[PDB]
């Protein structure tokens, strides 16, 4: 490996790593928004007269507490990601290290961890895709019993949940920047073994 390559894999090792960071907060961000939502939904449910109101309320709370731990699940999936990253770092500097003294090891090992990490991410965006999808449905539901009765806590719900949204969409994009920077990876990482093919 030149420094430029080593430098090139150094740079996307730590890009991927702040992506992490900025996941596990955005994900932090959601789950402290969507427990203050929790306690509305609850609190609209308590006072809610109409009872078509209070059954579209129940129902949706019951899903609440679901999406909640789904959230947490994200969490612990963005750190087994984390750590696999470590791993892929210390399986690059082998290839600079040990150079031509590399074997088909290293590039299995490497290839392994990328496919790992690949994997972690799609499982993310299905999940996180998933609950966008659930979110919009409960907007299309709370915006048909808006006014009357309840009318303003309905209308701080309702803006709560547009905010979610904005925030989810957020999180699938940074999920979808981290699928870039795993094929970057794969790609620096053939630059890194692919001299060992043609010794
Ligand atoms: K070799």
């Amino acid at each position: 490996a030149s420094p430029e390559l080593r430098q090139e894999f150094q740079q996307l090792i730590q890009e991927f790593q702040q992506l992490l960071q900025e996941i596990q907060q955005l994900i932090r961000e959601l789950l402290k928004i969507k427990l203050q939502i929790i306690k509305q939904l609850r609190e609209a449910s308590e006072k809610a007269r109409n009872p078509e109101k209070k059954s579209v309320l129940q129902k949706q709370l019951e899903l609440e507490e679901k999406q909640i731990e789904l959230l947490e699940t994200l969490q612990q999936t963005a750190q087994e990601a984390q750590q696999l990253l470590q791993e892929l770092q210390q399986t690059g500097q082998e290839l600079w290290q040990l150079g031509g003294s590399g074997g088909p090891e290293l590039r299995q090992k490497f290839q392994q961890l990328a496919q790992k990490i690949q994997q972690l991410l799609q499982k993310f965006q299905q999940l996180v895709a998933k609950q966008l999808e659930d979110e919009e449905k409960f907007i299309e539901l709370l915006e048909t019993i808006l006014g009357g009765s309840g009318g303003d806590e309905l209308r701080e719900l309702l803006k709560g949940k547009l905010q979610v949204i904005k925030q989810q969409r957020e999180l699938l994009q940074l999920v979808q920047k981290a699928q870039q920077l795993v094929q970057k990876l794969q790609q620096t990482g053939q630059k890194l073994w692919e001299n060992l093919y043609f010794q």
